[PDB]
């Protein structure tokens, strides 16, 4: 079931704070926040590895604007880039996603999605791919603020952190 | 059971004629009828993508009539623009395919393939998965629909318009 | 079962010579016969539509002939322009495959493989994507003779013949 | 069902040592560095088609070093060219897989990614691949080291020698 969902071997039941018999009602949103903080910063860090990469879509973002795709900084000043009337978009069919198709509400996580479409029926196989899911989300969410701690300290992107050799601590 | 197939979540079922508490032995025909009518709407608004995307063939469609591929119109002119012996060619395989393979007097629908070559094995997600060819065949109705009108209306195609910025009444 | 498997829709159980009850025990060998033609001449018309398309390998075939890939006519001279000690080479690898890895003495075309690794378990559909085999077999060994009739016919691969302009029979054509 | 996974077509249970029943209390490790050896070495055949097809990653392996991919040799000499501080790198990462990620503690050789992420539950399906992952295993040992002796014996790598037409026994 859902409460040994996030267990491993290196660390078993990882409580420091004893909080799964202090609050054992706020669990299922806790673990909803954890998949959900996770599938975003997974996004996160991959898509920081194709901004770095140079990697860029070929065209004009906003023609009104006078802004190319390559004319957006791929670190922590890219979102800052995007004009007032983009980011209404993305918040507008995020708004869609997030209340009606795939509702953050639901604390299961499973929506029609599977797992690249797929039911996994054997239920050692279903929460083993489940632990995957909480774990890359947990290694990427600590790894996506080790990458942004990284540009707001050292004020250089990743690709140029790379290039001059900047990564000597 | 194809008698809740079509009832999604945010409208439920949906009569505001009340053919399904009318006439109930007609609606096993406008089932395979809406479902027709999207399969062959979501593969045209994937074609009106991919030709006004400039992707094209890299030839010569006719080269008795002298027409390569990217002079075929992007927009509802571009049906127009094939031979006479190239629209018969189209016309007569697809009678193999509407009355022979794929005969559409099957108002079941599935006439010999499934879910990429599967059955899905599993009334849950199989009927989810019907849900959304009629779903996304209904967007995808309104969606040729719209993307004609505005294409004799404005008199461009989906390339021209984007290339002048019509993108309000 | 595979007396089951041959026969689809418009025609049924189609023997003109009516063998199936004349050579009962004839048929599960003659099964795997047409299973085998079929799957090699639907390979044969997958390369023809590759070779006239001119997609060549980028180098040299024999560098000791001076032969290039793109030095190979893309028709049905092609296999008499590699060189001797190429086609030994093909004969031994699929004498290891036709005798050993795959053999042809299965009369039933079972070896290792599913359809792209998969065993298919529901038997109705299994059946379904046997006959797609024997059927797409069927009209791949039609489909690889008229092509290749139609090249000795014209003296012209497949690319020369639409560069030309020679779909329209000179001798006299069948198609659909 | 282990003692039955390497019995394949014509040699069928091979043992001219007879150490199947000579050690019937070892054959578990056995098994497990023979999966092992087999895994490592099909990665390796792999990787001398790669090398040997020049295959490069453009860029600058060691820009410290000044050493860009394609300047390393596509041969035996190639895991030489890496500078000791990155192929430090390498051993620090699969220490992390070989003791903790996929340990090679664990005799079976299962580990959580199945056959493409599967679990193949039909027995002889399974077996099947089994024999193969161990054939294929087989193969690529006896292919991993007939490649690096022939190199050696010629001098030339494999890109160098079958350029120069050097693939029947002339010398040998
Ligand atoms: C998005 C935030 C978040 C949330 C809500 C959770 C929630 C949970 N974690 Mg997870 N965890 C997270 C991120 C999160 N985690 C990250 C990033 C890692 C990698 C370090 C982990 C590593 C981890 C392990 C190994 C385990 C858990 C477990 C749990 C469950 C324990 C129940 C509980 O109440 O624990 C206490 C509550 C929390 C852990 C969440 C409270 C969030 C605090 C208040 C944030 C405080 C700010 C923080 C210090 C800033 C750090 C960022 C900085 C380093 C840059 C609970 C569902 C256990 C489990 O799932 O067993 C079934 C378990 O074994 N977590
Ligand atoms: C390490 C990578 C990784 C792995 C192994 C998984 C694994 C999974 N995902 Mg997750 N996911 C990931 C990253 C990952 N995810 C990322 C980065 C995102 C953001 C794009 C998501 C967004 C996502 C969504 C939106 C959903 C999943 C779901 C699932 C689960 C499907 C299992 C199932 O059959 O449900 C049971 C099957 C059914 C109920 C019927 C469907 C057939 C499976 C555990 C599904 C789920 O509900 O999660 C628990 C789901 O809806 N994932
Ligand atoms: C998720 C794991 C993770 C990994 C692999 C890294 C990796 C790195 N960190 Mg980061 N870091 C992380 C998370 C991570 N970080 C987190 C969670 C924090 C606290 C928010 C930091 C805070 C941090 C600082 C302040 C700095 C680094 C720096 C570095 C680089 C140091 C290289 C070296 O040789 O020493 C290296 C790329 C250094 C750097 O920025 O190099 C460019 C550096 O100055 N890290
Ligand atoms: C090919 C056209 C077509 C047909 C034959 C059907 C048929 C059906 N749909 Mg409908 N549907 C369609 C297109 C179609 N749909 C489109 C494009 C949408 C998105 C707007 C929907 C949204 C929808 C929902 C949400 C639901 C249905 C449902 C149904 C079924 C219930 C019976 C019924 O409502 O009869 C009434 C008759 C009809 C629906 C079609 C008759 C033809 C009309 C009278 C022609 C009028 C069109 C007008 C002249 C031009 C259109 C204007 C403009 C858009 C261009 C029936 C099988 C329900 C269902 O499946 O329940 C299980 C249901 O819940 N439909
Ligand atoms: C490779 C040769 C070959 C062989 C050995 C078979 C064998 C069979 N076919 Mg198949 N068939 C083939 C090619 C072949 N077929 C081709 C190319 C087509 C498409 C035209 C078909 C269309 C077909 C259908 C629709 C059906 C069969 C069926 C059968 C089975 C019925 C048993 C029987 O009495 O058949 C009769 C015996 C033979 C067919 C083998 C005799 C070979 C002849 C005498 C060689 C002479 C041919 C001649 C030179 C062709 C010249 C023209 C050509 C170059 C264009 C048997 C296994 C039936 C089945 O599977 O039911 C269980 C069935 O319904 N066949
Ligand atoms: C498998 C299906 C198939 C298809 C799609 C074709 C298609 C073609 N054939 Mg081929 N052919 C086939 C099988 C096929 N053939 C078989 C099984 C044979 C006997 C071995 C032939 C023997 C053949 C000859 C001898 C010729 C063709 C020719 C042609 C071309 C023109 C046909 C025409 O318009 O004549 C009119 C159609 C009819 C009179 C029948 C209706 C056309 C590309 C001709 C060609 O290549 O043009 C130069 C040609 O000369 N075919
Ligand atoms: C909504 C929907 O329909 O979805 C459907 C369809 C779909 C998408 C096909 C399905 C799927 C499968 C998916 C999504 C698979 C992808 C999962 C994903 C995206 C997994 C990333 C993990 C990243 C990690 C662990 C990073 C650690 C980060 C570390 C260790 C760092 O140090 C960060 C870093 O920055 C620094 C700090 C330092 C740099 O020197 C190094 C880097 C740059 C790394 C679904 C989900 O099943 C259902
Ligand atoms: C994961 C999943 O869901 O399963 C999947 C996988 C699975 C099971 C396989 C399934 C399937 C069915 C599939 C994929 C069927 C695809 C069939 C296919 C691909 C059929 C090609 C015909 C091309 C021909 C006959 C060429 C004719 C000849 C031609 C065009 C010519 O000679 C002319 C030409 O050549 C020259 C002479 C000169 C050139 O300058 C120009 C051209 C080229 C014009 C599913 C159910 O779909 C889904
Ligand atoms: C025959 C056969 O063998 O099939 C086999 C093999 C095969 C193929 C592998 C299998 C599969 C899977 C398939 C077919 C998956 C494909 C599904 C598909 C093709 C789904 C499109 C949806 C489009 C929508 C919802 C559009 C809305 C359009 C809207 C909302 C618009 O506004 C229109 C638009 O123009 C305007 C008006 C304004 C623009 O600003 C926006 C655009 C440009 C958009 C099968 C089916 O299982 C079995
Ligand atoms: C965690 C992220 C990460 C960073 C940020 C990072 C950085 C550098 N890598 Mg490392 N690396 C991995 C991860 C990381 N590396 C992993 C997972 C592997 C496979 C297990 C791996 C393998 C090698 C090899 C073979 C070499 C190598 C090198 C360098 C060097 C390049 C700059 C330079 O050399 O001027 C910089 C410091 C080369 C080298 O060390 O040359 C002296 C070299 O030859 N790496
Ligand atoms: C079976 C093999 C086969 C051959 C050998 C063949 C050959 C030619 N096709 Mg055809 N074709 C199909 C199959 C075959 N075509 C199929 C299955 C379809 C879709 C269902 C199809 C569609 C179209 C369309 C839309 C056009 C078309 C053309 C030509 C013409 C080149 C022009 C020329 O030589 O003058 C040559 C002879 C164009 C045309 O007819 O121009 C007057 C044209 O517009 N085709």
């Amino acid at each position: 079931s859902e409460i040994e969902l996030g267990v491993t071997e290196p660390l078993g039941v990882y409580d420091p704070l004893g909080w799964l018999e202090s609050e054992p009602e706020a669990f299922e949103r806790r673990r909803a926040v954890e998949r959900k903080h996770g599938r975003v910063a997974m996004a996160a860090v991959v898509g920081t590895i194709v901004h770095n990469n140079h990697i860029v879509f070929d065209g004009y973002l906003s023609p009104s604007n006078n802004l190319k795709f390559s004319d957006i900084p791929t670190g922590v000043d890219g979102i800052r880039a995007i004009p007032t009337a983009g980011l209404a978009q993305i918040l507008a069919f995020f708004a869609l996603v997030e209340l009606a198709w795939m509702p953050a509400s639901k604390y299961d996580g499973d929506y029609g999605v599977g797992y690249f479409g797929t039911d996994i029926k054997d239920p050692e196989e279903k929460a083993r791919k489940l632990n995957v899911e909480l774990n890359n989300g947990r290694a990427a969410m600590m790894g996506i603020m080790g990458n942004m701690v990284a540009e707001v300290l050292t004020g250089q992107t990743m690709y140029e952190q790379y290039a001059s050799g900047h990564i000597s601590p």
